[PDB]
C-alpha cells in the first residue's frame, strides 16, 4: 500500500495527481489504439496465426479495462483538501490499489506468453512442456511477487524474501523464452529473425520495469527522493511504459512476423 | 468443422430474400450502434464527473459494434456469388464468411466492457470491487471463447458441440449470479426510483442475454434443430442476435445513465 501511504501521510500535489491520471488515460488510449489495429491485421495473417491476435485482441481489452478502472479510481480516491492544497487520499469502496494490477498479469503475463508460440515454431522441444513451464512459473511468479507488495512497507524483509523468490520464478521465464526465440528463429527469413531479436530484447527490458516499479519506493535509498510522491508518479509512468511495450508493441511486432511468413 | 452459415451457404444457398435479410438486419444493427452513439455523447453532462466512466465505456462499446456489425455486412455482400442456374447465393472463392469471427470478436470485446461498466455506476456495500470485475471477466471471455470453438461442431461433432456449449453455460450461469448480486446489493441505501430502473436493468440483462444461447444452444436441447437447419434458420439466429445486441448494449446503456442521472441529482 505504498501509494496509500503517500497519499494520506503527505498527499499529492495538483502536477503528480492529474500526471498520473493522464498517464493512465493515453495508457487506456493507447490500449484501444492497438486493439484497431489487431482486429484490422486479422485477415492479413493466415488462419494458422489468428490465433496470436485473438490473443492480443483479448490481451488489449483486458489492459484497457484495468488502466481505465485505475484511472478511474486514481481520479475518485484522492480528495483535494483546500487548507493544505494538496490532494488526499479519501473514504470509500473502490479505491485505488496497485494489486489489482498485479491480479490482471496473473492472467495477461501466460497470454503474452502463449501468443508467441502459435506463432513462432519449436524445434527439438515440445510444445506442451514449454506452454506448461511458462504457466506454472510467470504464475508463480506474479502470485508470490503479489504477496510481497503486502509488505513493500509494513515489513521490508518479507517483502525482500518473497519478491526475491518471484525473481527467480522471472529468470525461469527468460530461460524459457530464450529458446522460443532461438529455435523459432532459425529456418524462416533472417528479417523475421531480425524483428524476433527485437522482440526479445524487447521483452527482456520491459519486463524488467515491473520488478524496476516494484523497486521505485526504495531505489534512492529505502526511504530516499522515492519514497515520496515521485516515487508514486514515477512507478506508474513506468507502468504505462512498461504496459505499452509488452503489450502494445510485443503483439504489434508478433503479428509482423506472422505477416511475413504470410 | 463448418459453421451453420457457411454449411446452408455453401450447399444449400441463400434465396434473395434471405440474403437481403440478413444484410438488412445487419446494417439495422450498426445503425442502431451509430444511434446509440449520439445519445451517449449527447447525455455525458447529464450526470456527476463519477459516472461519465459508465457513459463512456457505452460510447466505447458503440463504437466497435459499430464497427464490428459494419465489417459483417459487408462482408455478407462480398462473400456470395450469385449463381443464375439456381437463382440462388453460394459461398464462393473459398470465403468463409470468417467463420463468424467478427461477429464473435464483437461480443469478445463488448461483453467485459457491458459487465465492468455497472460498478461505475453502483454502489457496493459487501462485496469487493476488484474482485467482482475479475470473475465478470473471467467469466465472460470464457464464456465467447468457448461459444467460438464449439460453434465450429454444430453441424459436425455434437458431442463436442455439447462438451463446449456446457462449458460456455458455466460461465453464463456464473455472470447470471455475479449481475443479480450487483444489482440487488447497488439497491440499498439508494432512491426507490433507481431501485426500480436497476430492477428493470437486472429483468433486460436476464432476457437479452438468454437470447444467445437461445438461438444457438436451445433449438438443440428442445429437439427443433432440424427445421431450422435451412435459410430460416440463419435469418433466424441473425434476427435474434441483432435485438439481443440492440438491447445488451443500446438499451442497457440508457437504463445505466437512468440509474447515474437519479443518483447525480
Ligand atoms: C502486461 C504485463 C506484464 C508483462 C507483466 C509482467 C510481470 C513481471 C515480469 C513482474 C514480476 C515481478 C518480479 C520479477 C519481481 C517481484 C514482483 C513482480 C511481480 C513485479
Ligand atoms: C453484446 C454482446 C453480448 C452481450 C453477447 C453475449 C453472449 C452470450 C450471453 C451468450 C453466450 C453463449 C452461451 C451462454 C452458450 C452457447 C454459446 C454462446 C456463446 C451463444
Amino acid at each position: 500500500t505504498f501509494e496509500n501511504y503517500i497519499g494520506l501521510q503527505d498527499g499529492f500535489n495538483e502536477m503528480a495527481y492529474q500526471m498520473v491520471a493522464h498517464v493512465l488515460t493515453l495508457g487506456y488510449a493507447v490500449m484501444l489504439a492497438g486493439l484497431f489495429y489487431f482486429v484490422l491485421t486479422i485477415k492479413t495473417v493466415a488462419p494458422r496465426f489468428r490465433t496470436s491476435s485473438v490473443l492480443s485482441v483479448v490481451v488489449m481489452v483486458s489492459a484497457f479495462l484495468l488502466l481505465y478502472v485505475q484511472a478511474s479510481n486514481w481520479t475518485e480516491s484522492f480528495v483535494f483538501d483546500t487548507e493544505r492544497g494538496k490532494y488526499f487520499l479519501g473514504e470509500g469502496n473502490d479505491l485505488f490499489n496497485n494489486g489489482y494490477r498485479y491480479l490482471n498479469w496473473l492472467i495477461d503475463v501466460p497470454m503474452l506468453l502463449f501468443q508467441i508460440l502459435f506463432v513462432v515454431t519449436l524445434t527439438k522441444s515440445n510444445f506442451s512442456s514449454i506452454r506448461n513451464q511458462f504457466w506454472i512459473s510467470g504464475t508463480g511468479m506474479i502470485v508470490t511477487g503479489y504477496i510481497g507488495q503486502f509488505y513493500e512497507v509494513t515489513d521490508l524483509t518479507m517483502f525482500a524474501i518473497w519478491g526475491a523468490i518471484s525473481t527467480v520464478f522471472f529468470f525461469h521465464i527468460l530461460w524459457l523464452m530464450k529458446k522460443v526465440i532461438d529455435e523459432g528463429k532459425d529456418g524462416i527469413p533472417a528479417k523475421a529473425q531480425e524483428t524476433l531479436q527485437s522482440i526479445w530484447v524487447l521483452f527482456l527490458v520491459s519486463w524488467m520495469l515491473y520488478p524496476g516499479a516494484y523497486l521505485m519506493p526504495h531505489l534512492a535509498g529505502i526511504e530516499g527522493l522515492f519514497f515520496s510522491e515521485i516515487g508514486v508518479v514515477a512507478r506508474q509512468i513506468t507502468y504505462t511504459i512498461a504496459d505499452v511495450s509488452s503489450k502494445v508493441i510485443y503483439g504489434i511486432l508478433l503479428t509482423n512476423v506472422a505477416q511475413v511468413m504470410s
